[PDB]
């Protein structure tokens, strides 16, 4: 192993910790986003019966037109 | 006297080495967080084209009693 | 007599630096595939809308 002298360890050393700690924020800000896109889908599929039963609904009420478009 | 540089720098680099150290535990544990809340919402968007089909076929079902009412 | 103090300090810190750094490496790799996972789950989301339209036009259309 080859060890610096006490000057350069400590101007290395906390420089790639300062990088460490950089990219642990860039991390961090990641996982943030990916949970508000992860929330922004739940509320989506939390809405999708409400609109199955609006088509469903908006169906039997052009039934009878569609018995006369028909004809 | 006794020059103090060294030690406290020993100190001070073993200290942010396990602050550092934390962060990456508490961003490990929110990566499981959110992995586990996906599979979650995966199973649940899973269901749903049988949804929508459970849906398309019950109209289908519900046209002998509809037209016999309408021609009623 | 050659005092090791120092050199063992700085094999130390530097190794335990490299086992952050891979940790942090195993969490981008994990994160990644995470990401394409939600991205599509977000894209098969988003076309539910359209499904749903398109199951209301085929039974208008299929009777």
């Amino acid at each position: 192993f080859k060890s610096m002298t006490q000057e350069a360890f400590q101007e290395s050393s906390v420089k790639e910790l300062g990088r460490l700690e950089a990219q642990l924020a860039s991390l961090r800000q990641e996982l943030a986003a990916l949970t508000l896109k992860q929330n922004s889908v739940a509320d989506e599929v939390g809405l999708l019966p409400q609109k199955i039963q609006a088509a469903r609904a908006d169906v039997e009420s052009q039934f009878p037109d569609w018995i006369r478009q028909f004809l």
